[PDB]
């Protein structure tokens, strides 16, 4: 029933570092056999920049198509990725590595360097920052295949305890007098539990954590069109004639005048009976087939949305000053849109939002009101998904990166049900 796997392993090696590091070694070799000139070479030059490279592999996805395709660093990037997708795992495997706190926005110190004892205070409040959210992720990184003891590094006082489902890219390599694995991350992960454990006279805190499966196209605009199609050709036709009606001329250019009306909280201080029916049709045909699947989707939000504007002296985050208040104000918080929300299937750049400095990832849950509006034909919208209005997004996690020279940050979001 069950597919043999050529070199057995279980599921979690657990703190056996001898038959972690002998499968890892062994499967090391195995998988050498699998790959191509171009594969290797990337898998070289990776052993050599292994910064820049994982830098890259994060953020690749949030330029134009065209900046992606002529960057000299994506022909390393896709060889590396088709190395690491040779190798999908059979069955789930448990990745032990550290983590810094930061990553999951919790800025106070769990211990220092030299303390040995983490409050049960510092333990709690790490508990509460990171219970019942959904973390992005991303780029290439160096995991390891065991529990770490007393002989091994171990750089901050988080331990990531992380399962791996059943197809996982995971590319154990011969690296120079070590064994290393490598992964390429890319999902959402929820820190089920933390536990406080004792590794060599020191408390660490070691947190449970599972991926979290969702679709992100990322990049792949053709694959995300393709979902998208296959999943809401049919739904005009699921919708009355007036609904169908009400959704293309919102669609159209009726955004603008029920956007506004939503937004100037127009149904309380000055109702418009013929807007708010309109408003309760576009609600209703989201609701008729709903996100079918966990989804990823790209907003390239205007700085009105976060309470700025395009001259906004905080909106310079060119300042690691006004990126650090950014984060203060809003890393924690609930986003809150009266209006409906336009959402793309692709990460990438486009002319109509070239310049908007706030990239909000919001990740769906199954279930969720929405639909994807550009499998109705003639629309001029890029692989839209709309949502719901009334949407409350939780802000997980805010990331920033260089747009050529203008820094602009990436909103991870959870859309709140």
């Amino acid at each position: 029933t069950t597919y043999k796997a050529p070199i057995e392993r279980p599921e979690d090696f657990l703190k056996d570092k001898e038959k972690a590091k002998e499968w890892e070694r062994k499967e090391a070799e195995r998988i050498e056999q699998k790959l191509e000139r171009s594969e290797k070479e990337a898998l070289e030059s990776y052993k050599k920049d292994s910064v820049e490279i994982s830098k890259y592999s994060q953020t690749r996805n949030y330029f134009y198509d065209y900046q992606i395709e002529a960057n000299s660093r994506e022909k390393e990037y896709k060889e590396l990725r088709n190395a690491i997708s040779k190798n999908k795992i059979d069955k789930p495997m448990y990745v032990y590595y550290f983590e810094s706190p930061e990553k999951f926005a919790f800025n106070k110190v769990i211990r220092t360097e030299n303390q040995n004892e983490i409050s049960l205070e510092k333990f709690n409040e790490f508990k509460e920052t990171i219970q019942n959210k959904l973390f992005k992720q991303d780029g290439f990184k160096d995991i390891s295949l065991y529990e770490p003891g007393k002989g091994d590094e171990k750089p901050t006082p988080l331990l990531m305890h992380l399962k791996l489902p059943r197809n996982t890219g995971m590319l154990p390599y011969t690296n120079t007098n070590n064994v290393s694995t490598l992964i390429e991350q890319g999902y959402s992960i929820k820190i089920d539990k933390i536990v406080r454990i004792v590794i060599d006279g020191k408390h660490y805190i070691k947190a449970e954590a599972s991926v979290v499966s969702s679709l992100d196209f990322k990049d792949d605009v053709s694959k995300g069109d393709s979902w998208g199609k296959a999943n809401y050709n049919d739904w005009s036709n699921k919708l009355t004639p007036n609904e169908l009606a009400d959704v293309n001329d919102y669609m159209r250019g009726g955004y603008t005048a029920i956007n506004n009306y939503l937004i100037s909280n127009g149904p309380v201080n000055n109702p418009n009976p013929e807007l708010d029916s309109k408003i309760t049709n576009i609600e209703n045909a989201l609701k008729r087939e709903p996100i079918p699947t966990n989804l990823t989707v790209y907003r390239r939000s205007g700085p009105q949305e976060f309470g700025l504007t395009l001259t906004s002296p905080e909106y310079d985050f060119n300042k690691l000053e006004n990126i650090d208040a950014f984060k203060s104000k809003w890393e924690g918080q609930a986003l809150s849109y009266p209006n409906f929300i336009f959402t793309s299937i692709g990460s990438v750049n486009m002319s109509a939002f070239a310049k908007r400095k706030i990239v909000l990832r919001i990740t769906i849950p199954k279930g969720s009101p929405g639909a994807y509006l550009s499998a109705i034909p003639g629309y001029a919208g890029q692989y839209q998904v709309l949502l719901n209005h009334g949407s409350k997004f939780k802000i997980n996690k805010i990331d920033s990166y260089k747009d050529g020279t203008i820094t602009k940050l990436i909103v991870d979001a959870t859309l709140i049900p």
